[PDB]
């Protein structure tokens, strides 16, 4: 049957330790779930306040040279009078002798819906509170920009980003492969490409948030609260990626039962049926394009007409409205660590320990097999078994 | 099992080294891991903040003849006050209290896109394009043009743009091959029906082609302050930062334009034998479009995916929208390192260091160290991990089974 | 395997060049990398900042009682206070303030776009057209007027430009061939089908020629200033990337026109096979293979013809005279005289002889340096094609594969 949470008490209990005032705690999970089984809610890690064991050494060094930004993040002197937030509360602006002299002193260019979004953080196993850790509004008083081509629209490239391309590329694939001695499946993929972006290695701004949180992290390896930060910011972002929208179909028999459901001269009249029900529980993938498009393209293809090309493109173009990452290059968060901050290195380490642990811990092995055979499963906080192959049950446990 | 990927040990602290105030390690990546091994995520490069060991010798210095604008771009005086932006700024331009004579003297004439852009730093892992080193809005006063000559609209040629020639090309190819045969015969005795279409469709159009000055060049003030603060001792993490920050090549030239290709492929078969001694189908079909405007690319990639001919309207429409959104359609690559500018302090050594970061770097995310497919399907190196594909029956994560 | 490319060692560094502050280094591409091997993306030279070792000998020269400009060029004085610029940024103008006398009194002269363009830079090396290095907006204070002829607009032949005449031609050639057969007959048999046929189509329209002037020619300041800014010693990268960004050749004459152009071949072979040894075999192919190309024009007629010309379509000749029509507007270089780059190298230059044979040598070893002959062999002896940095071939047959290894 299915298996209920297993838990321990917290095995230990910090020191007040003297920047953070908390006797942290440690504890462990010993089994989330299986079979659909009541999943683990607790943390692994409990934590108490207390009166710090010594005084902070935080200390806090001021701007100096740069400007006394009011959260802290200094910036080159100049960009007070940016006219551009550089500061993280328009303190810059606010400072600046009313003298505006804005980055494209004559040119018109916009802010780009996507680029603040550039450089998404990524939970390997999930998706991130906070998108970015990249404040994509710091510019340095640049205004580079591009154009996207569908509106002659400029858009400025926010400092973070190195580069930014927007693109038309649509790629379009149908492939079907059919044997019997016996086999058959079809195919369908629909890539609308819509742009490149890549993102900066050295100098990023950060949000004063993430920073914030990296102060809060302690040069110990808190591990549960640094697991509690990662699953703030995730365990990757990405460093390069396609933007734009995608959907994805399949359709999968026998070979016998391909020319019982079958006319392949009539699935391709479909493609470029009436009378069958079995096409219509087709395989449907869409992500990215505005969801009423996708709902009405699945309502049409799902009951089997022929392919709408005037809903393809009308969800091309709310793709434009609703634009969803495609494809990425990912790099482990600590990289974004701020070299000159306090125990900055000490602070990765314990960070690439925490991903390591993550990992360990909330790896599928911590189930049991299923019960005959077949694919084991986690989901958050409990196990699961699925045999497609005719087996049943919540472990496969009928054939 | 598949194999997870593996990295070295860290290398050694480098020295602290002098105004970047930081010292580095390198740990190059043993191996991938085909079979889908787990993949590699983490970084090469690491770097902590050091206390250096003696006083920065600045790489900042002095522009005596030449205007230091307030970005480091140090100028010709005669480009003060010259109407146009030449530093990346308006230094030169917000002093100017008279006379500003622009060197386009009362001719109009345009910024061109196809100019802006040209240049694109490129990947090559990949050929992924990238923004241009190159500063195009620069002109170091002078007032080249040509006409955009579809429209008779001049733009004004960049300085860094030794040619940008505007022609009209349409090129289209049209190719189908058709196969049937049968035969029919130890002692053997065969039955064998064979059936194979080979349907290829790929048509061009040419908006313009560039090429780039390579000798007094000007660069994006960005792109020459990182390469200030590339560390002189080849310190590979830091390298390949900028390489991907930047690409290893840049496009010395290349044509801008659009592309649109279409394959239909099937081969149909009913293979028998007997003797004496003492059915499979696949099809597939795919449609690429380059360029152009959403709209009419992707009601082209509709229209080509049906087998419908197309409306002429609709391809001309396209045609049109590509030169609102062109795409390099080809490019001529030189390395990255020949924008390395010359008079520059350690500028070679950068050089020899950046020429040493591409070998490692193509050699580090070389496929090469990959394992071998099963059924010597295509290996692909992906993002951390690698895999392999095969066309025919034999499939699977390395084409293990069939 | 693949065969990776390979590359000489760096040269020796040259000595500074005393007026340059650098140093410079060779380096052969010993193998293109065929098969897919490396590319040979790597520079063919390289260069050092040197703070030099002797004084340099200037690069700057008296012109005496000519008008010296802003940029180097140096004119007769006529030619100041011309309202034309004759000069760079308008310096032989702006030393005019008073009793100003266009040659081109009391009228208006357009300017014409093609005799702007005409003589066109080309590099060998796909014959690519690069920009005229000519001034073309130098008229020598001359007004000679001549029409567009594809339109009663008069212009002002600029001084380089010894003719630019509107010798239009119009051209269609056409021919088409078709071939059939049909044949029915240890040892082997076979009947065969077989069927051939060629269709082939171009169409040429030439605006006109311009000839370049012989001689008095007036270059562009930058041009000039690049031969300046070259090493007196032969250093193979310099000159290289000279002759990349300016092209081994002009085109000293040239007819600007448009083209199109539509190839149709079609071959059908139907056999029947047996065979006995001291097999029964039926086989069918068909191969069918259509082309369609147009060059000059604006897009939308251009494409559009091109369109209605792939098609059995039969084109309406209005079309075809809209695209003929607009090839005034954005013409190509269908055809060059092509004279070497350095022949513009002028005489009364420092050095000038010296750079004129470093450029013949540096064109020399650039031909020699990127020729495809040190490439490897083709396997079915296909033509081997030199790509941006590798070297393959290519074969149309059933042999196939990057060196057609195989059939
Ligand atoms: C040699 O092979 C021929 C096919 O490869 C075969 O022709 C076939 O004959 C069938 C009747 O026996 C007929 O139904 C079928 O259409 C077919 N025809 C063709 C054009 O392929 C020949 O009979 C065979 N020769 C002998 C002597 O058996
Ligand atoms: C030459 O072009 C004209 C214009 O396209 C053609 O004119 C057509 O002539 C046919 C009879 O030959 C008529 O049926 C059409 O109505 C005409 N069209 C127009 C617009 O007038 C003419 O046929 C062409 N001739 C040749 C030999 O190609």
């Amino acid at each position: 049957s299915h298996i209920d949470c297993r838990m321990s008490p917290w095995s230990e209990w910090s020191q007040c330790d003297p920047c953070l005032r908390q006797m942290f705690r440690s504890r462990s999970i010993e089994v989330f779930g299986q079979f659909n089984g009541k999943r683990c809610t607790d943390a692994v890690g409990d934590r108490r306040q207390c009166v710090p064991t010594e005084p902070c050494e935080d200390a806090e060094d001021d701007c100096g040279n740069d400007f006394q930004c009011s959260t802290g993040r200094c910036i080159k002197m100049r960009l007070r009078c940016n006219g551009d937030n550089d500061c993280g509360d328009f303190s810059d602006e606010d400072d600046c002798e009313s003298e505006p002299r804005p980055p494209c002193r004559d040119r018109v260019v916009e802010e780009s819906e996507l680029a603040r979004t550039a450089g998404y953080g990524i939970n390997i196993l999930g998706m991130d509170p906070l998108s970015t850790p990249f404040d994509n509004e710091f510019y340095n008083g640049l205004c580079n920009r591009d154009r996207d081509g569908n509106t002659l629209t400029y858009y400025r490239r926010p400092w973070n980003v190195a580069s930014l391309i927007y693109e038309t590329k649509g790629e379009k694939n149908f492939r079907t492969e059919h044997y019997e001695e016996e086999k058959m499946f079809l195919h369908v993929k629909g890539e609308i490409h819509l742009g490149r972006f890549v993102m900066r290695n050295r100098d990023v701004v950060l949000t004063t948030t993430f920073v914030d949180d990296i102060k809060a992290l302690p040069t110990t390896y808190e591990k549960g609260e640094y697991f509690a930060f990662l699953e703030t910011y995730g365990t990757h972002y990405s460093s390069s990626g396609s933007l734009g929208g995608l959907y994805e179909l399949i359709y999968v028999l026998d070979k016998a039962s391909m020319k019982r459901k079958g006319e392949l001269k009539d699935i391709k009249r479909c493609l470029g049926i009436t009378s069958e029900n079995l096409i219509d529980d087709v395989v449907s993938l869409i992500r990215g394009g505005t969801r009423k498009y996708a709902f009405e393209l699945k309502e049409k293809l799902l009951r089997g007409t022929v392919i709408d090309v005037t809903d393809f493109v009308n969800w091309a173009s709310s793709i434009n409205d609703a634009p969803v990452l495609i494809s990425q290059k990912l790099s482990p968060i600590y990289n974004l660590v701020p070299v000159k901050m306090k125990n900055a290195h000490l602070k990765k380490q314990n960070l690439e320990r925490a991903i390591e642990d993550y990992i360990n811990e909330f790896s599928v092995r911590k189930c049991h097999t299923c019960q005959n055979g077949g694919t084991v499963i986690l989901m958050d906080g409990k196990c699961l078994c699925a045999c497609p192959f005719k087996f049943e049950g919540i472990a496969c446990e009928i054939s």
